C-alpha cells in the first residue's frame, strides 16, 4: 500500500461531481472525515487538509453540483441525521442548511442527490431511506428544506442512484431514481413534468446482491430523448452497466470492471454522442494499494479503459 492509500476507508462511500473535465471526488477517511480529491489538468488533494466535514464512520456519501460553482455533499451524522457540506464560488465551504432540519433516517440509509436540470433557480432533491424502509424525497426550493414525495418501500439498506435532466420540448425537469426492492430486483422510478411520478416500477436487473451500490448518470437530453447509464456491483464482484439509449430503451447490460467485494461506486459524465462524447468516469475500489480509489474511463477516442490507478492521496 502507500501511507496515503491507507488513509482511505475500505468500502468508503464515494461521490463525484464535475463541470465537463474538471472533476471532484469525495470519499471518507479512516477517521470519518469527508475529503475532496480533484482533477484540474492533473490529480491533486485528498489529504487531511482537504477535509470538508465529518460524518459517521461508514456513512453514505452523495454529491451534486451546478458546474463547479455550487457543490453539495450529503452524508449522515453520528445521530443518523442528514447533513450537507456546501460550496459556493466566492464563499467556500460551509455547513449547509439541510442540517438545521436534523432529519433522522434509517442508520443503514444510503443517499442520492440532484440539482434539478434546467430550472431558473437552484432546486435540490435528496433521496434517503426512513426507518420504515420507504424512500423519501427531501426538497429545497429556495425557502427551507421540506419532505417531498414518498416513493414507497425498498430493501433496507438499498443503494440509491438518481439523475435529473430536462427534455428540451418540456418546461420542467425530469427525475429518474434507482433502488433495490425486497425481491432483490433493481428498479427505476420516474418523474416527468407532465405526469408527476409514474406509478410503476421498471425493472433494470432481475437479481442483485443485497445492498449493492447503485450509481447513475444521464446525458444528451433533447426533444423527448435522453441517454442514461446505471452502475451497480454484481455478484461476480464487478461493476455492471445498464444502458438506456434513445430509440432503443433499456437494451443492454454487461460487466465493466472488477471491484473489491462490497465496493461503493460513483459515476460522472459530460458531453454527448452528438459532440464527440459522451465521456464517462467511474470511481470505486478495486484493491489498488489495497484501499485506494481507482478510476475507469470511457470516451470516444479509446472506449473502455482503466484511468487513474490510485486517486490522491494514494
Ligand atoms: O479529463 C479527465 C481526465 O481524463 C483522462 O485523462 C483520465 O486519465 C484522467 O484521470 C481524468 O479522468
Ligand atoms: O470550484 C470548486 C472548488 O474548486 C477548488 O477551489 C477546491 O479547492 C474546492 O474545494 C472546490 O472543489
Ligand atoms: O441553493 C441551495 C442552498 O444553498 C444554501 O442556502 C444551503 O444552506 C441550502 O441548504 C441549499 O443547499
Ligand atoms: O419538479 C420535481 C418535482 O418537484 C415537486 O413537485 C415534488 O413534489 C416532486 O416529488 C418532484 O421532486
Amino acid at each position: 500500500s502507500t501511507p496515503g492509500a491507507q488513509q482511505v476507508l475500505f468500502r468508503t462511500g464515494i461521490a463525484a461531481v464535475n463541470s465537463t473535465n474538471h472533476l471532484r471526488v469525495y470519499f471518507q477517511d479512516v477517521y470519518g472525515s469527508i475529503r475532496e480529491s480533484l482533477y484540474e489538468g492533473s490529480w491533486a488533494n485528498g489529504t487531511e487538509k482537504n477535509v470538508i466535514g465529518n460524518a459517521k464512520l461508514g456513512s453514505p456519501v452523495a454529491a451534486t453540483s451546478k458546474e463547479l460553482k455550487h457543490i453539495r455533499v450529503y452524508t449522515l451524522t453520528e445521530g443518523n441525521t442528514l447533513q450537507e457540506f456546501a460550496y459556493d464560488s466566492g464563499t467556500g465551504w460551509y455547513n449547509g442548511g439541510l442540517g438545521g432540519a436534523k432529519f433522522q433516517v434509517a442508520p443503514y440509509s444510503c443517499i442520492a442527490a440532484v440539482f434539478l436540470a434546467g430550472t431558473d433557480a437552484l432546486q435540490l432533491r435528496i433521496y434517503a431511506q426512513k426507518p420504515d424502509n420507504t424512500i423519501q424525497e427531501y426538497m429545497w426550493n429556495g425557502d427551507g428544506w421540506k419532505e417531498g414525495t414518498n416513493l414507497g418501500g425498498a430493501l433496507p439498506g438499498t443503494g440509491i442512484g438518481a439523475t435529473s435532466f430536462r427534455y428540451t420540448d418540456y418546461n420542467g425537469p425530469s427525475i429518474r431514481i434507482w433502488f433495490q426492492t425486497d425481491d432483490l430486483k433493481l428498479v427505476q422510478r420516474a418523474y416527468d413534468p407532465h405526469k408527476g411520478w409514474y406509478p410503476d416500477l421498471v425493472t433494470i436487473f432481475d437479481r442483485a446482491p443485497p445492498r449493492t451500490a447503485i450509481a447513475a448518470t444521464s446525458f444528451g437530453a433533447g426533444n423527448s430523448s435522453i441517454y442514461m447509464r446505471i452502475y451497480f456491483v454484481n455478484s461476480d464482484n464487478t461493476i455492471w452497466q445498464v444502458c438506456w439509449d434513445h430509440g432503443k430503451g433499456y437494451h443492454d447490460k454487461g460487466t465493466i470492471t472488477p471491484v473489491i467485494q462490497g465496493s461503493e461506486v460513483a459515476i460522472i459524465s459530460w458531453g454527448s454522442f452528438a459532440n464527440n462524447g459522451p465521456d464517462l468516469r467511474l470511481y470505486f475500489q478495486n484493491g489498488t494499494y489495497i484501499s485506494a480509489v481507482s478510476e475507469w474511463v470511457w470516451n470516444r477516442a479509446h472506449g473502455s479503459q482503466l484511468g487513474r490507478s490510485a486517486l490522491p492521496p494514494a
